C-alpha cells in the first residue's frame, strides 16, 4: 500500500537536504525521522510519500472552537496516515490521535557554559545574578508557567520578573545568548535540542537532569490499523541497535543537514 | 474498569531503590514493611484513582523469564499470567519478549545500558574498550545487559560480546554487588556494563567510581499488567500527568539523591 507521512522541518528530525541538482520527492528530505520512516517502511512492505504540513505547525487545540491544526489535523482529515517527527506526547493529543511506542526521550534541561558550580535547577532557583529563560509561548516555559511546585513557582516569578526580558522567540537565540553571555545567561530547552548543540559547541554543557520527561512517537488517526504493527517494528529496530546507530549519524557524524 | 474502593494485590521486588526493608525499631506490617521509589509511585497512583492494595514480594525472588524450551515463565510475570497479582511494580523491563505475554503501562522510568569504571583514566567510551584487551569488562550474567550485548548487531557491541564470552576467567557476574567491587577493587582493571540508573546509584555513594560514555542502548521500565487488563489506561494516564509536571524526576531525586536505604 501507499501511506501519507507528515512531518515539518526540524533539526536533525526533518531538513531539506542540499543538492546541486534539484531534489524531488522523498529525496528533498534528511534527518533522523526520514530514516525512521524508512527502516519501518522496509519492514512492513509499504510505500509513502513524505509530505511537510502546509500549515508549519505540529498541532495545537483551539480550546474555543475545538479545531486542531497542523500535523494532527492532517490526521484527523485523512490527508496522513502517519505524522513522523519530533511531535511530543502529551496526555491533550492522546485525547484526538493515536501514538505508538516512543521512539526517542527527553526532557527539559539546561543549557550553559562548561565548567562552574552550577549543577542543577536548585542552584539557579538559590541564586539571582545568572538570569535564566525559554522559548516564548513554548512548552518549556509552560512548564515553568503551569507548575505548582513550589521551586519552579520561584522560578517563574523570577523569570517572569527579569528585565531585560529573559524569553526568546527562537531556541536558536537562546542558544546565542548563552554562548555569548560569558556565564551571565542559561537557557531551559529540550535536552535532545541541548545534546544537538553541545555536540557543536565545546564551550556549551547540560546541566543538570530532565525536570519532565516526555517522549516523541510516530502519531496515527485514532484506531488506525497501522498502530500496533509498527510497535513492534519500533522494538526489533530498538532492540538491535538500529535507533541508536540512528541518533549517533545524525546528532554525531552530520555536523548539519 | 472503574477503580474507586477497589482492593488490589500489587507485586514487586527487592531492589534499591526501587523497594526496600524499612528500618523500625518495631516491626512494620503490611504496606508499612517497604519503602522507595516504587512504594511511592503505587501509593500516588492509588490516590489519584481511589483502589486499595497490597504489596506482596514476587515469592520466587525473580522478575521474569521465559524457559524456550518449556514456554514457562516465572517471577513477577508469571504471578500476573496466574492471576495472583493486579499489578507488578518494580525495575521491571519493558522487551519484546515480556510484551508478547503481559501488557506494561506507559513507562516511569527510561534508561539504558552504559559502563561503570574508575574515575579519572583514558578509557571515554565503549569503543575504547572494544578496541583493546587488556581491561577486562562484564555484566551480570543472564540479565538484560547481557541480553543487549548478545542482541545487538552493532559491530563494536557485538565485538565486545564476543570479547566478554571468551575471556577467562569469566567476567559475568551473579549479582550487580559483585560487579561494582570489581570495579573498586580491580583499579582500573575491570569495567562492569549495568543500568545506567545503577549507575548512577552507585556512583553517589561511591566518589572513585564513575559513568564512562553515555547509554549504549535505550529501555524503560513500566507497571506490568495481565494481558487485556481493564485498569492499565487509566494507569497510563495518571503515568503521563506526573511526568509531565516533573513529579517522577523529583521522586527521583528524593530516592538516589537525598535517601540513604
Ligand atoms: C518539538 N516539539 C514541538 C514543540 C514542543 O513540544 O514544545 C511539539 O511537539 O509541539
Ligand atoms: C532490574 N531489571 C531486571 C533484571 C535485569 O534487567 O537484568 C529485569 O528487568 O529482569
Amino acid at each position: 500500500k501507499t501511506l501519507v507521512v507528515t512531518t515539518i522541518l526540524s533539526n536533525p528530525y526533518c531538513m531539506r537536504k542540499e543538492s546541486a541538482i534539484p531534489l524531488s520527492g522523498n529525496d528533498q528530505f534528511e534527518g533522523y525521522a526520514v530514516d525512521l520512516i524508512h527502516e519501518i517502511s522496509k519492514s512492513l512492505g509499504f510505500n509513502y510519500k513524505i509530505q511537510l504540513v502546509p500549515d508549519g505547525s505540529y498541532g495545537s487545540l483551539n480550546k474555543l472552537t475545538g479545531e486542531w491544526n497542523g500535523m494532527i489535523r492532517e490526521l484527523l482529515e485523512q490527508r496522513a496516515d502517519l505524522a513522523i517527527a519530533d511531535l511530543t506526547i502529551t496526555f491533550e493529543r492522546e485525547q484526538a490521535v493515536d501514538f505508538t511506542t516512543p521512539f526517542m526521550n527527553l526532557g527539559v534541561s539546561i543549557l550553559y557554559r562548561k565548567g562552574t558550580p552550577i549543577e542543577s535547577a536548585e542552584d539557579l532557583a538559590k541564586q539571582t545574578r545568572i538570569k535564566y529563560g525559554a522559548l516564548k509561548g513554548g512548552s518549556t516555559a509552560a512548564f515553568f508557567r503551569d507548575s505548582k511546585i513550589s521551586t519552579y513557582q520561584r522560578m517563574w516569578s523570577f523569570m517572569e520578573s527579569a528585565r531585560p526580558s529573559v524569553f526568546t522567540a527562537s531556541n536558536g537565540e537562546g542558544v546565542e545568548r548563552v554562548a555569548k553571555g560569558k556565564g551571565s545567561y542559561a537557557f531551559l530547552m529540550e535536552s535532545t535540542s541541548i545534546e544537538y548543540v553541545t555536540e557543536r559547541n565545546c564551550e556549551l554543557t547540560q546541566v543538570g537532569g530532565m525536570l519532565d520527561t516526555k517522549s516523541y512517537g510516530i502519531a496515527t488517526p485514532p484506531n488506525s490499523p497501522y498502530r500496533t504493527a509498527i510497535n513492534s517494528v519500533i522494538l526489533k529496530l530498538q532492540e538491535e541497535g538500529k535507533l541508536h546507530i540512528l541518533k549517533t549519524k545524525w546528532w554525531k557524524e552530520k555536523r548539519g543537514g
